[PDB]
C-alpha cells in the first residue's frame, strides 16, 4: 500500500522530467525539485497526480546547504520517508576551450554537478542508512560520456565534474554498501534534443526515457546485487 | 644559458620537493610554487642555487585567479618561457565519510584539486602552445589511486576531486594535442612523505598501508621519477595516459 518516495533533482525538464513520469508510472511518490522553471515542474505534478499519483514539487539550489537541508526537510513533512535519490540536476555552460574557462564558470559548473550531489547524497545517506533508522534505498547519479571522453574543445569542465561523480558513485557505494544503500551511475551520451551523430555508433542520439529506464533499473530490486557500476546509454559512444 | 622551465606547485615538500630538486638536477630551471611554508620552499630553492642551479620561489594560492595570473607573470619576467607544468598542489582534509562532508570542505577540497590545476593548466596552454608562439611543453597532472578507488570511509572528497583530474587530464590531452602540448598524469598510491599523522591513529595508518601489492609505501622520488619521464622527450607519443605509482594498488 505504502509507495517508496523517490526524490529527482533536476526534474522539471529532461531526463529529470521523464524520470519523474516513469516512476510514477511505476508506482513511485515522486518529488520534482526544480530551481528556476516552476512552471514547467508544477505542470509535471499536476499531471502525476491526475494519474493517481503522488508528486511534491519544490524549489532549491542544490549547491546550496541550506537549501538542501530544506529540501529533505519538506520530504520528511510531506512523507515521513525516502527510498531513491536520483542526482540529476546538471549544469552546462557554452562550447570553449579551457584556456578560456575562468574561476567564475569553473566554480558554478563544479557547485551544481559535483556539489549538489555530495549534499543530496550525504542527506539521503542519513536518511536511508539502516544506522540512522532507515530501511535502507539506492543512489543513482545521473553522469556523462564526457567523463570517459573528455569533451575537449567543448567543455573539459563539465567532464571532469562527471569524472568527479563517477569517483564519488564508486566511493560512496563501497562505503554504505553495508548499511542498506547501493550507490550507482547512468552514463548518458548525446541525448537527442550530421558531424556529432557520426560519432555515435547506433547513429541517433538516445532519448530522455531511455535513460530514465536506466536510472529505473538501477533504483529498482533486480538490481539488488550492483554497486558500484555504471550503465552507459550512449550508443556505443 | 637557456634551460627548459618548469613550474612546480605544492613545491615545498614531498612529490612537489621531490620532483622540483630532480627536475633541477636534470638541468630544468625551476618555479617552485607554494601556499604558506615559505622556510621549506626557500630552502630548497637555496639548495639548487648552491649546486648552479636556476630556482625562483613564489607564493601564491593557485584556488585564486588573481594569484595564479600573478604567479605566471612572475614566471614571464624571470625566464620568459615555460615548457613544463606540474600539478602538484593538492590538498587532503580529515578523515571522514561522506554524511559528514559540507560543502565549505568540499568548496575547498575542489578549490585546490580541482580549480588551481585547472587555472595553471589554462596558463601554460597560453604559454606553451604553437598557437601562441609556443615551442609546445608538456602537463603533468598529480591524481592519486583513489580517483579509481573511491577513498571509502577516508575522503569521497578527495577521490572525486582526483577522478576530475583523471577526467580534464584526458578532455585536455585531445584538445591541445595539435598545439603542442601533451597531458598526462600519475597516480600515486600511499607515498610515505604525504601521511601526515595526527597522533593517536596507529590503526588507521596501519590500515592505510594494507593491501598494498609491493608491500610498502612509496617514495616521493618514485612519484617524481614518472612525472619527469612523462615530461621528457621519451615520451614523445603519448598524451592522455596515466602512469600509477601505486605498488599495485
Amino acid at each position: 500500500h505504502m509507495r517508496n518516495v523517490m526524490l529527482i533533482t533536476g526534474a522539471s525538464r529532461g531526463i529529470g522530467a521523464a524520470t519523474a513520469l516513469l516512476a510514477a508510472e511505476r508506482g513511485y511518490a515522486v518529488v520534482l525539485n526544480y530551481l528556476r522553471n516552476r512552471e514547467a515542474a508544477e505542470a509535471l505534478r499536476q499531471r502525476i497526480e491526475r494519474q493517481g499519483g503522488e508528486a511534491l514539487a519544490v524549489a532549491a539550489d542544490v549547491a546550496e546547504e541550506g537549501d538542501v537541508e530544506r529540501l529533505f526537510a519538506s520530504i520528511d513533512e510531506r512523507f515521513g520517508r525516502l527510498d531513491v535519490l536520483v542526482n540529476n540536476a546538471g549544469m552546462l555552460e557554452a562550447q570553449t576551450r579551457l584556456e578560456n574557462i575562468d574561476a567564475a564558470r569553473l566554480h558554478r559548473v563544479f557547485a551544481t554537478n559535483v556539489t549538489g550531489s555530495f549534499l543530496c547524497a550525504r542527506e539521503a545517506v542519513k536518511r536511508l542508512s539502516t544506522r540512522h533508522g532507515g530501511r535502507g534505498g539506492s543512489i543513482v547519479n545521473v553522469s556523462s560520456m564526457a567523463s570517459r571522453l573528455g569533451s575537449p574543445n567543448e567543455y573539459i569542465d563539465y567532464a571532469a565534474a562527471k569524472g568527479a561523480i563517477d569517483s564519488m558513485t564508486i566511493g560512496l557505494a563501497r562505503e554504505v554498501a553495508a548499511e542498506g544503500i547501493r550507490v550507482n551511475a547512468v552514463r548518458p551520451g548525446l541525448i537527442d534534443t550530421e558531424r556529432l551523430k557520426g560519432g555515435i555508433p547506433l547513429g541517433r542520439g538516445g532519448t530522455a526515457e531511455e535513460v530514465a529506464r536506466a536510472i529505473l533499473w538501477l533504483a529498482s530490486d533486480e538490481a539488488s546485487y550492483s554497486t558500484g557500476t555504471f550503465i552507459d546509454v550512449s550508443g556505443g559512444r
